[PDB]
């Protein structure tokens, strides 16, 4: 009675039959419910423009549910922190509302004034907090742990930011430069969304990127969370600027052709009760508030309240949520945070995932969760069609990044999070000459393959468990003294640098159809990041960018970042990421070489400490006539110039089409190349006829 498109792709699945008719049954009878009783998903989302505080025919209207409250007041600068004449009602449904008429033909509440939402849960005191909707909130940035502030954001129209730019089309690849505004400067402060967009911006476009994630926008309170920790979900974090610096940074992206995603953080509210979400939790029932209660509510986890995410409240208030961010910040996308502990009961914590997929769809996976991201997905693809959602889950779970009308999840991407652990286990650990080329290969080629990913060398999340760049890994304190331009490098310098090329380039080329790059490591930025804190004094040295370093002719950083801006613009000439060919003809092992062939293009990589391998040869698909597409050994990449760029290579055949036992390393023909030790080259067919 009930097939599936996803059991097409995937034998194994059809198993859990009993487990997927739920999870659609649950889904589609909440959207039912959403339709009949809602005006659809599209028109649920709209939440912003009913909750919170806004501007309606000639009054201003103000809507929070509390249904645990008994009495509640709007109390602001407006009415001098006095709410006796500015008393809400409740509905049956727990919310309360005000209609605030204009005064002197003006709204009541000022823009840029501070206001809360004022309750008391049973006779006694009156609990004040910022309404769960507030679009921005401040804080006394001198005052050490200082409160936060809820304020009335509704600027005038004169100082109301105006796009002036159209969305970018669709990628065929995405090429994303991951990045955190605060630290995106080179003084030792908190940065803002202006200088972000009017300095850092051009650097990733000039780079060759095409999209932007960015970090930390949702309101924290602890600096240091790197966003991960929500106080105030619908607040553009006030630390870096206002919401229309925000939109003007998106829009100045928009101009240069980048896209932006955001990172959405739905899988935990912080727990932090006196500014954010966690102060409506007062002691009721889970079916009267965001959360969980008990156990539950939290499962022990550091700085966060679990959402109760059946709640029709919870599902308008996370919906709207990503309406919000894409409607009224032009956002092309998102990136979901913590999908891994939405997924699961157990959150994934001790797990532990082998590939028996009982361990995916069992009583422990979260329906609850599941459904919401479906819905999620769905929405977000009727209100921007070309939409791309990335999953941030380290489990794998199948059919996650599967359309939603097929049975997946419906997220667009999934993070290829395994692939950095690698190379970080293979710098501490293993020296050069053990270095296994088959288990690179099996790092970066052991993946879903109905599935998309996005592939990386390193990002933030290396940085947040304190963990050493793969530059400084290879290069350590030698970078601060022998990163020169003017004197030769020292070999384990010229070693570095090669390396890291390498890295890069191997992983975009067998990682995945995605690629991204964090903030600074294009161009092997040394030390580390590390947050103000009591043990480092408070020290903003490592929360920053020393872009000084690339900008400098007379230093080698320059020579990371050229290459870094020529591989993202061999991929855009290519389009090799959005290639499902994809073929490793050769693992050598002894001499520390891996070929390969994704799209139309032959890459050659040498590993090896010292030797050079002349007349190498190697497979590929096409016959003809081959030249170098990039080669890492050029001059402008900080190498010797030892490889050709104009020299012609040509095929030879062997054996036959589809003839496996003639064919060399499988392939149908082959041709010879330089090989000079710790270089990658990428190879093309030089197109003949063509002309002439
Ligand atoms: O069908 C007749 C009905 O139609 C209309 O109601 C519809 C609403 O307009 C629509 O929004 C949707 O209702 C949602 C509701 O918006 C949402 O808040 C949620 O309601 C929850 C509360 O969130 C929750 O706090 C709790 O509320 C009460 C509880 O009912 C009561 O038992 C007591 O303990 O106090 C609590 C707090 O004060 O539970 C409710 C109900 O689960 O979910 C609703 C959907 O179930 O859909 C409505 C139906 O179409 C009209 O507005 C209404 O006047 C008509 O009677
Ligand atoms: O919540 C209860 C449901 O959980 C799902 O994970 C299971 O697949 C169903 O069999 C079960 O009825
Ligand atoms: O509890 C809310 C508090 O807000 C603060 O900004 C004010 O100093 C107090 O007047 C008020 O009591």
């Amino acid at each position: 009675v009930d097939h599936l498109p996803i059991y097409d792709l995937d034998p194994k699945l059809e198993e859990f039959k009993d487990h997927f008719n739920y999870r659609i049954k649950r889904y589609l009878d909440q959207k039912c419910l959403i339709e009949k009783h809602e005006g659809g998903l599209e028109e649920f989302s709209k939440g912003y423009l009913k909750f919170g505080i806004n501007t309606v025919d000639g009054a201003t209207i103000y809507r929070e549910w509390a249904p645990a409250a008994q009495e509640a007041q709007l109390i602001g600068e407006f009415n001098n922190w006095n709410g006796a004449k500015h008393k809400m009602e409740k509905d049956k449904f727990g919310i309360w509302s005000i209609k605030i008429s204009h005064v002197n033909g003006k709204p009541a509440i000022p823009h840029n004034s501070k206001v809360k939402f004022r309750f008391r849960h049973g006779g006694g005191a009156w609990v004040d907090r910022i309404p769960a909707w507030i679009r921005y909130a401040t804080f006394d940035a001198s005052k050490f742990g200082a409160p936060y502030d809820g304020v009335h954001w509704d600027p005038p129209a004169c100082e109301r930011y105006v796009f002036k730019h159209p969305r970018p089309p669709k990628p065929d690849a995405p090429r994303i430069y991951e990045a955190h505004v605060g630290m995106s400067g080179e003084e030792p402060e908190v940065s803002t969304y202006r200088e972000f967009a009017d300095n850092v911006l051009p650097r990733i476009r000039a780079n060759n990127y095409n999209t932007v994630q960015l970090m930390a926008i949702m309101e924290h309170s602890y600096y240091a969370s790197f966003g991960y920790h929500v106080t105030n979900f619908f607040a553009v974090s006030s630390r870096s600027g206002t919401p229309e610096d925000l939109k003007y940074l998106v829009d100045k992206a928009h101009s240069l052709g980048l896209r932006v995603l955001m990172d959405v953080v739905h899988s935990h509210a912080s727990n932090n009760v006196t500014d954010g979400l966690n102060g409506y939790d007062v002691g009721q029932n889970t079916h009267e508030s965001y959360f969980h209660t008990g156990d539950r509510g939290y499962h022990k986890l550091w700085d966060s309240r679990l959402f109760n995410y059946a709640n029709w409240e919870v599902l308008r208030f996370l919906l709207s949520n990503l309406r919000y961010w894409m409607d009224e910040f032009m956002f092309d996308g998102f990136r979901f945070d913590g999908v891994t502990s939405m997924l699961y009961h157990h959150h994934g914590i001790n797990k532990g995932f082998t590939g028996n997929y009982k361990e995916y769809f069992s009583l422990d996976t979260d329906v609850d969760a599941i459904v919401y991201m479906m819905l999620a997905n769905h929405l977000m693809h009727k209100l921007l069609p070309e939409a791309t959602i990335v999953a941030q889950d380290v489990s794998g779970m199948p059919v996650l990044c599967r359309p939603v009308d097929e049975g997946g999840v419906g997220f667009d991407f999934r993070l290829a999070m395994a692939i950095p652990d690698r190379w970080i286990d293979y710098l501490k650990n293993k020296e050069d000459r053990k270095w296994s080329m088959s288990e690179i290969v099996q790092t970066l080629t052991n993946r879903r393959y109905t599935e998309k990913c996005i592939a990386y060398a390193e990002s933030h999340d290396q940085s947040i468990v304190g963990d050493k760049t793969i530059a400084f890994l290879l290069m350590d304190k030698e970078m601060y003294t022998g990163m020169s331009d003017l004197q030769p490098a020292s070999p384990t310098i010229n070693r570095g640098i090669a390396l890291q090329k390498m890295i890069h380039f191997i992983t975009m080329a067998l990682g995945g159809d995605g690629y991204l790059n964090f903030m600074g490591n294009e161009f092997g930025h040394p030390e580390w990041i590390d947050f103000p804190r009591e043990g480092n004094n408070w020290s903003y040295d490592k929360c920053r960018r020393q872009w000084s370093l690339v900008d400098t002719d007379h230093l080698r950083y320059k020579y990371m970042n050229a290459f870094d801006q020529a591989m993202n613009a061999l991929e855009e000439e290519f389009s090799f990421l959005s290639s499902s060919k994809q073929i490793v003809s050769d693992m050598n092992e002894k001499d520390k070489v891996i070929v390969f062939e994704r799209g139309d293009l032959v890459f050659v990589f040498n590993f090896h400490p010292n030797k050079t391998y002349k007349g190498y040869k190697v497979g590929c698909d096409l016959p003809g006539k081959y030249r170098v597409a990039l080669d890492s050994d050029a001059l402008v990449f900080g190498g010797h110039g030892r490889v050709g760029h104009d020299v012609d290579h040509f095929t030879s055949p062997e054996g036959m089409p589809g003839v496996p036992e003639t064919n060399f390393n499988n392939r149908p023909n082959s041709f010879k190349v330089l090989s000079p030790p710790r270089t990658c080259v990428a190879y093309y067919r030089v197109d003949e006829d063509r002309e002439e």
